[PDB]
């Protein structure tokens, strides 16, 4: 049976840093291979024709069936899988690597579906030209996707391949299609990132043109495949009037606490409640918290991690359809304000191993 | 006969633009007398020897006993009265005018107390050296108050004058003392104004030093006079741990909607309820919403003004101790996004005359 996001609930994890690369997730990897680049675009440029061999090794080794077993043992029922657009289309001007990403995606998705009946969200984390001027959108400094009909068409070509991957998977009912991640056209000053000010009405109109095109394409092939819309950092309420209630649509909200607020480990449940109570729409469409983590801006403490993770899970499940944590596997050693490093707050496998869900 | 802000409830108004001047409140005044200045400081500098005569005329005519009768007829029971520090002390390095402000304040306050038993909040809206780089803090570009013992000392001199006014008033039980308004040390980029990022922890420590000194000074003379702490745009929770619950303290929160969010006239009650639910503290101390107004960032409509004012009044008096609208009398004709001008959304006497409170 296909899922109805209005009645489905699940707690999940992101498989971040696996098919798309970021400096913070694995410090050893980045130090060894980036040449100091800020982005996956530059890491691949730095490696030159060794970019593919290095990345294929990481694809084959970072996330294996054993990771899926560990996640299932901790009660995970949803995997969100960020991918670069270059897994789906090979554009000669892109510096992102086009390889066997989807073969590893299929191996891990098949195992999670056939073994555990997990639900899989396929996220095209970047789109051609760049959606937010960050590494995750294509490359640092790239916002060329907006208002560009060539990049629009390439984005639809990418989505035609993701729909086909789902439709021919053997279990189309196991997947949700997420065609954009954190679009932003007003974040030259990063103080507005994570806020409604990251996306202007002009940018939002282009995003809406794209999501409407994706919805029409999915409906033309298989209307039972849900579309997960990551509406930047606008409240879901902002987009509600743009879609009829009959659309097979779920919103993906992202909630973080690690900068730009007076959060602490002590008060983190108050900030999580605020986000759940104020940023979950009116109920017109369902909401899933597709990314979050417990790192606070100030005064991180190690002893409140279990309390904070469990408070977040219960909050997202109470005000929305559940959540997926960023991220499954994280070894980055960037210092946090207070106790420890990012790997102590951002690695979901560590929480499982330390018995937070027993 | 003194009030306990934990039990007291009241709906009030600000008498803004009366004893402190701002460009938006009265366009004819500003266009005639400012010479293009951004601030009261520069308006007074431009007028030179005519500054006093021009301001004394406004003091005597803008707010009269007739205004108090109209406000009372609309159910007003609290007056918040913004003053410049120059009402209280005459510093030789200040371009703000020192005249008969407190004589006009006493005529109106005494009338309001004797006739209607209104409660009076005396607000020192500016302090020597400037508390937020804005005209309201002293002058555009002035942040000199922070970490400066000269300005600290003359601030305490201002507070001694306000305490003496209250104690010699003939009704000390009728007054709350508010010794600062919207301090901000991190608003050189005004995108952070209205948010917690407008005040750094370093600036917040200086504000705390000052409020602790004011609380001690009032406790030393008449501990039954409440102190109203306007803690910038931090959540009240930020400051709660800094005072014992026995402190005769109330927080003043300021909630506005006219920039930096996806607010509309249609959705304004959602934004009002979000502020009340998340920005009212934990209950350790009482909260009063000392400034608010109904102008939204987008799609202002005149038709929803009554619904929006009543929604806000009801929300602030349920989740806190009430509110005071900005402002009693407003003729500024700056355009808003949507229909109308600022005078349609910022003039409380207009709401009374349209029968909103009948
Ligand atoms: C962080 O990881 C990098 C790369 O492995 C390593 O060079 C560095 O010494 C680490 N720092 C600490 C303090 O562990
Ligand atoms: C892609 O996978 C195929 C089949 O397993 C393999 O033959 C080939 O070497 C892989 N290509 C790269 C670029 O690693
Ligand atoms: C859109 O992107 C294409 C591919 O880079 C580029 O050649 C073109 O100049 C851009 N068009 C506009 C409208 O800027
Ligand atoms: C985009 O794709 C459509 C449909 O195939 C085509 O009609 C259109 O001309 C293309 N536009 C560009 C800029 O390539
Ligand atoms: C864009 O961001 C700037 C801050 O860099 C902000 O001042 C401005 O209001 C934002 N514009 C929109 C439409 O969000
Ligand atoms: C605003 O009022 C000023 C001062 O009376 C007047 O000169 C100006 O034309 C008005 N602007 C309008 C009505 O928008
Ligand atoms: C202040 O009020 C007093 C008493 O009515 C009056 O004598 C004086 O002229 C006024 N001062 C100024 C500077 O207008
Ligand atoms: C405080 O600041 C003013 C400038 O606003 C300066 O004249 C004064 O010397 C400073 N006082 C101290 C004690 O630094
Ligand atoms: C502030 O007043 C205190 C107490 O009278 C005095 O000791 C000090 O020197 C004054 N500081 C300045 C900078 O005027
Ligand atoms: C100060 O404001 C800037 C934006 O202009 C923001 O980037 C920064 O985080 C703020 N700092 C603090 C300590 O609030």
């Amino acid at each position: 049976s296909y899922i109805d996001w209005r009645t489905f609930k699940g707690n999940g994890v992101n498989l971040g840093g696996w098919l798309e690369q970021e400096s913070t997730i694995d410090s050893l990897f980045w130090d060894k291979y980036s040449g100091g680049a800020s982005d996956e675009w530059g890491l691949c440029e730095h490696l030159g024709s060794q970019c593919g061999p290095v990345l294929e090794h990481r694809y084959a080794t970072l996330i294996t069936k054993a990771d899926i077993d560990k996640l299932a043992s901790g009660g995970i029922t949803v995997l969100r899988i960020p991918t670069t657009y270059a897994a789906w289309i090979d554009l000669p001007s892109s510096q992102l690597y086009s390889g066997n990403q989807t073969a590893y995606l299929k191996e891990i998705a098949d195992y999670a579906i056939k073994t555990y009946n997990m639900h899989i969200i396929i996220d095209t984390h970047s789109l051609p030209g760049g959606v937010n001027g960050l590494t995750i959108g294509e490359a640092t400094g790239h916002w060329y996707w907006f208002y560009n009909e060539t990049h629009f068409n390439y984005s639809m070509q990418v989505i035609d391949q993701v729909i086909n991957f789902i439709q021919t998977s053997g279990s189309p009912q196991s997947y949700t299609l997420e065609p954009i991640n954190e679009p932003a056209d007003n974040n030259t000053n990063m103080v507005v990132f994570g806020t409604p000010l990251a996306l202007t009405d002009h940018g939002a109109a282009w995003v809406l043109k794209y999501i409407r095109a994706v919805v029409q394409r999915v409906e033309s092939v298989n209307p039972n495949i849900p579309v997960m819309f990551q509406g930047s950092f606008k409240y879901p309420q902002y987009w509600e009037g743009d879609f009829p209630a009959s659309t097979n649509l779920v919103f993906d909200t992202h909630h973080y606490y690690y900068e730009h607020m007076d959060s602490s480990s002590e008060n983190l449940p108050e900030y999580i409640l605020a986000d759940a109570r104020e940023k979950s729409g009116t109920g017109k469409f369902p909401v899933f918290v597709g990314e979050w983590a417990i790192q606070a801006t100030y005064n991180n403490t190690l002893a409140l991690r279990k309390r904070n993770v469990l408070a977040g899970l219960e909050t997202w499940s109470s005000f929305s359809q559940g959540s997926s944590y960023w991220t499954a596997k994280f070894t980055g050693n960037t210092s946090v304000a207070g106790q420890g490093e990012q790997k102590d707050y951002w690695c979901y496998e560590t929480f499982i191993d330390e018995g937070y869900f027993n």
